[PDB]
Order: C-alpha cells, then sequence, then structure tokens
C-alpha cells in the first residue's frame, strides 16, 4: 500500500506515488523528477492531474506518452495555487527538472519535501529563507558520516584534464561515458567541449536530452557516431567485454578507449583524494570510476538541516530496515542538540 512518507497531511496530495494504483483520497499527484523509482507506474493510460516542472513535463509527454491534458507544469520560484493550497517548486540541485516542493497548509503548517537533492548553501537564499518550515520530508540517501565526496567542480576538472591529456598523447583514442538515466550530463558535455567534438549517442538517448532545455544543445550532441570521439553507452556496457566489443564496431578508427563510470559513492572515498584516482586497465582499455554525486554528502545534509531547523524530520530513503531508521534518528537528535533548536 502507499507508504505514509509519500502522503502530505491535511491535503489530498501524494509525492512520487504512481505505483500503488488509485490512492484513496488523492486529488493531485506530484512528481519531483524523472527517475524510474519515482515515476514508476505512469503511462499514456494515467488520467489524474500530475504536477511537476516544465522539464519533467516534457519527458512525461515525449518519453512516457502521458496525455497533455493531465500534465500540469509549474514555474519555479513562483507561488501557485493547487486544489486550494499554496505551493512553490524550488531547484533541487539533482538531475535536470528535479524540484523540492513547499506546501503552505490551510492550518498554517509549512512542509518542505526535498524530493532527491544535493544540498547547497545557495538554497539558504531562496524562498526558503522567508518563513519557518515545520516538517521536512528529507532525502537521506547518504545519511552516515562515511559518505564524503568532492565537489562536482573538482570531479569535472579531473575528468577534463584526464581526457584532454589522453587524447592529445594519442589522437586515435576514443572516450566513452556510461549513463542509465538523466543526470550527470556535465561529465560527458565537459569532456566533449575540451576535445572539440560532439557527443554521439543512440536515437533514444538523443530524444531524452532534447527534452531538457539545455542551452545550445544542438551544438553539443549528435546521433552520428562516426563524426564523434566522445560516445555515450548504457552503464551496463562499461566493462572490458562491452568496451572491447564497441571498439570492434568503430572499424579501426580507434586503437584505445578511455571510459568513465560516474558512480555515486564508492569506499575508495574514505581513503583516496580525487587527485589520487587511478583506472582499471586491460590491454588498450582503461576505466575510471569517478565520484560524481547528485545527492547530498553527510556534511552537506547536516548543514542544510541545522540551517533550516525543522520541528520534525521524515526520512524518505533507507527506511526499510530498523537499524537504518534508528541510526538516522540518532543523527537527527545529535544535529538538533549541537545547534540548539
Ligand atoms: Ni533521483
Amino acid at each position: 500500500t502507499c507508504p505514509f512518507y509519500k502522503k502530505i497531511p491535511g491535503t489530498g496530495f501524494t509525492v512520487d506515488a504512481f505505483q500503488y494504483g488509485v490512492v484513496e483520497g488523492c486529488t493531485a499527484y506530484f512528481l519531483t523528477h524523472f527517475h524510474s523509482d519515482h515515476y514508476a507506474g505512469l503511462s499514456k493510460h494515467f488520467t489524474f492531474p500530475v504536477y511537476c516542472s516544465e522539464i519533467t513535463g516534457n519527458l512525461l509527454k515525449n518519453k512516457l506518452h502521458v496525455q497533455e491534458q493531465y500534465i500540469h507544469p509549474l514555474p519555479l520560484d513562483t507561488e501557485c495555487i493547487v486544489n486550494g493550497v499554496k505551493v512553490v517548486l524550488l531547484d533541487a540541485n539533482h538531475c535536470p527538472g528535479a524540484v523540492m516542493i513547499l506546501f503552505y497548509l490551510p492550518n498554517g503548517t509549512v512542509i518542505l519535501h526535498t524530493g532527491d537533492f544535493r544540498a547547497d548553501p545557495s538554497m539558504e537564499r531562496s524562498l526558503l529563507a522567508d518563513q519557518k518550515v515545520h516538517m521536512l520530508y528529507l532525502d537521506t540517501t547518504y545519511c552516515s558520516p562515511e559518505y564524503t565526496f568532492p565537489s562536482q567542480q573538482e570531479v569535472i576538472r579531473f575528468a577534463i584534464n584526464t581526457a584532454f591529456e589522453a587524447v592529445t598523447l594519442n589522437p586515435h583514442a576514443l572516450v566513452v561515458c556510461g549513463t542509465y538515466s538523466i543526470g550527470k550530463e556535465k561529465v560527458f558535455l565537459a569532456i566533449a567541449d575540451v576535445l572539440g567534438s560532439k557527443v554521439g549517442m543512440s536515437q533514444e538517448k538523443y530524444k531524452t536530452l532534447q527534452c531538457l532545455n539545455i542551452p545550445e544543445i544542438n551544438s553539443l550532441i549528435t546521433t552520428d557516431m562516426c563524426s564523434s570521439l566522445v560516445h555515450l553507452l548504457p552503464m551496463m556496457q562499461i566493462n572490458f567485454k562491452g568496451l572491447q566489443s564497441h571498439l570492434k564496431k568503430c572499424g579501426g578508427k580507434y586503437n584505445q578507449i578511455l571510459a568513465f563510470r560516474p558512480t555515486g559513492w564508492t569506499h575508495s572515498n574514505k581513503f583516496t583524494r580525487i587527485a589520487d584516482v587511478i583506472p582499471q586497465t586491460k590491454g588498450n582499455i582503461s576505466i575510471y570510476g569517478i565520484p560524481y554525486s547528485e545527492h547530498s554528502s553527510y556534511l552537506e545534509m547536516k548543514r542544510f538541516v541545522q540551517w533550516l531547523k525543522p520541528q520534525k524530520i521524515i526520512p524518505t530513503v533507507n527506511v526499510g530496515t530498523w537499524k537504518s531508521r534508528s541510526t538516522m534518528e540518532k543523527y537527527f537528535r545529535e544535529w538538533k542538540l549541537e545547534a540548539g533548536y
């Protein structure tokens, strides 16, 4: 059945709740972003109102064929009324089109649902600064102190310098980047930019990127693989067998592959600096795992919450085990006692 942490009290609303059939008493279904664990269940047969960002509404219409009459896109940073309730959508710093949602309940309670987010100090100067938030529905993906990672900027600097060095030493090397969803476009776009190439990809993935309002996208991407020396492949193909196979397909245009797997966290982070990352190599193929995260680190999460000072926290991730739930609640209490709220 629909879990309680997907329901907004005092409303007929649900958030990221499309796989439970008709939720009893739901008058409006919000979708925070276009990732499959969140949209699971949506299709051309859905007939209730879906509220989302413009970019997520492009993806619903073009990729899932949801009929236009049930898509309700909202502008960001704008007070809007939905079924008699004031809401605002805020940038979540996750994938393209991802939002946080502020609900202003008729009784005076204010609720923030973060969706999936990467907390940032820039959020401390949005519409969030203007009033008190009483309840926080929090993306707790990496809510444990072992989760450290570098800034997105540091990671992109490493990837640009590594690619440019490799291809300038060997003009016959191919760069490959893995993907299995929207998000992390900066990885492949920044590398293609330093190399003076477009990124080549399948027709399905090009379609997906054409929904994202990225400026000058027609100048950066293409479906002509032959004209491109940065290729995008499914994340499943980023292994020695998959890459050997792909190289055969390029017809002796290339004699080396340098591949990137933008993972979330991996335990080489508790020890290793970004400066010190090395690839796995077999023959003329090298694979780099880079810690490009679109979720908060533990410290980023902790700073956001100690700034916001919510009265109650409801985790949305890692809620399926008692040991995880109990561990999170201990951190929440620590943060509250340290900060004084
Ligand atoms: Ni997500």
